């Protein structure tokens, strides 16, 4: 199968949008992850593939994914980062917990009307 650039921003950006619906637990992930001006210079160290929702609306925006799971894998790449990075005490990794939900509910019935 292959997936014309408007057949996949037309199935996928809703599941982009119910992320970026959460509140708070998607103001981590709006943007790419600053260490130097958040104060955790260690960042890079660990996290050797950044990934957050303003770069994966970009990508969906320029079609740069030809394929549902190669949107799939960033989603699931920028959660991994913060459980990778986070403590499971913190903000951060429980938001990522809960935006994880979110994607689950929403992406299952997307790749089912893909194919
Ligand atoms: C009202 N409210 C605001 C926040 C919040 C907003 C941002 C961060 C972190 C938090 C919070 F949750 F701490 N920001 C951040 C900081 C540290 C790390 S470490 C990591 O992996 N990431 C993704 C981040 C992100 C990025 C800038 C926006 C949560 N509620």
């Amino acid at each position: 199968k292959i997936f014309k650039p408007e057949e996949l921003r037309q199935a996928l950006m809703p599941t982009l949008e119910a992320l970026y619906r959460q509140d708070p637990e998607s103001l981590p992930f709006r943007q790419p992850v600053d260490p130097q001006l958040l104060g955790i210079p260690d960042y890079f160290d660990i996290v050797k593939n950044p990934m957050d929702l303003s770069t994966i609306k970009r990508k969906l925006d320029t079609g740069q994914y030809q394929e549902p799971w190669q949107y799939v894998d960033d989603v699931w790449l920028m959660f991994n980062n913060a459980w990778l990075y986070n403590r499971k005490t913190s903000r951060v990794y429980k938001f990522c917990s809960k935006l994880a939900e979110v994607f689950e509910q929403e992406i299952d019935p997307v790749m089912q009307s893909l194919g």
